[PDB]
């Protein structure tokens, strides 16, 4: 049922088609896979007058387009390139519908782009509509991306209710595949007063988080980016357990990040731990090198070791060259030994 113009455009009739040529058909083009891309591209360099001509047509259909697989990109491009009065008009259409839009597969994209594009007060007015619905949004396939963008974009005073809603839920959310990403954003962007209670709760569950499919991601984040004191708390949960945890599908990630990112003394302590440990009739290092997960830990220990600790590891690794060649991943440590021994 396409218009002749949209059919002609799709058949490459018009290599010099312009926004002005679309009058009457703008909503139809916006809902088309190819027509939408055309409008998206043209909006970048359109004159304000050309943008207004398009906007006049789409405004009546704005909510429909926000929730359309292809039309949402056109609304995003008005947040990106539109005038302040166009963004005003769109924020108006969004008002009172931020929650359903945030939960909508395409509308969540529009709210995200709006947050990147609008004033601090406009942002505050949008995000408050999520009050009472924070955990629902955080776990939602679409809403979680809106909550993440709020944390990246919005003033901390206007975010506080999100932080408050996490109290008592940090463990549940950190072990959730979408929740764990929101927790990471909080750790990056929120103020120290906001992250303090989140971290305190995280440290109450470290043992379980390090072994969790998604929780280990949060623990890794604190190792890579957090304050020394928080890293030390995590190290306290790894010491005495390096051999066991290095062989764990998920906790091995955490062990590696301890070796790479913890303090100089902490890194040395964990390395020392496996250098002096025998795993029955085999070395702890022997056990670790044949393991699909722990081998990478050993790789990092070699990389991070001080010249003195490195001497010892390389010395204990050497008699197991033939064992290394059996494994697809033995490649890396072998190459390290070769480089190390001239």
């Amino acid at each position: 049922g396409r218009s002749r113009l949209l059919e002609d455009f799709r058949n490459n009739r018009f290599p010099n088609l312009q926004l002005r040529d679309l009058i009457g058909h703008i909503v139809e083009f916006s809902q088309d896979q190819h027509g939408s891309r055309f409008i998206q591209q043209k909006l970048e360099r359109a004159t304000p007058a050309e943008r207004q001509i398009v906007f006049n047509e789409i405004l009546q259909a704005a909510y429909q387009l926000m929730t359309d697989v292809f039309g949402n990109y056109v609304i995003q491009k008005f947040f990106e390139f539109g005038s302040l009065d166009q963004k005003l008009a769109l924020a108006t259409r969004i008002r009172g519908h931020v929650l359903p839009l945030a939960l909508q597969m395409y509308g969540c994209r529009v709210i995200q782009k709006a947050l990147e594009s609008i004033s601090s007060d406009q942002q505050s007015e949008m995000v408050k509509e999520l009050d009472g619905h924070v955990l629902k949004c955080v776990k939602d396939q679409n809403g979680n991306h809106v909550v993440q963008k709020c944390i990246e974009c919005v003033q901390p005073q206007s975010l506080q209710f999100i932080i408050d809603a996490f109290k008592g839920q940090v463990f549940v959310l950190s072990t959730h595949p979408y929740g764990c990403r929101v927790i990471q954003r909080i750790l990056e962007h929120c103020t120290a007063e906001q992250t303090l209670p989140i971290l305190e709760e995280l440290h109450q569950h470290t043992e379980q988080l390090v072994q969790d499919q998604y929780g280990n991601y949060v623990i890794q984040h604190v190792l890579e980016h957090g304050r020394p004191e928080d890293k030390s708390k995590i190290v306290s949960e790894i010491r005495g357990k390096v051999l066991a945890l290095s062989q764990h599908k998920f906790a091995s990630n955490v062990v590696e990040k301890c070796v790479t990112h913890a303090s100089r003394a902490e890194r040395a302590l964990l390395i020392d731990e496996v250098c002096c440990q025998n795993d029955g009739p085999h070395s702890a290092l022997y056990t670790m090198m044949k393991d699909q997960y722990a081998n990478y830990v050993v790789q990092k220990m070699i990389d991070m070791a001080e010249p003195a600790q490195r001497k010892i590891i390389m010395h204990k690794i050497r008699p197991h060259i033939t064992t290394l060649r059996k494994y697809t991943y033995g490649k890396h440590i072998l190459a390290k030994l070769e480089k190390y021994y001239l």
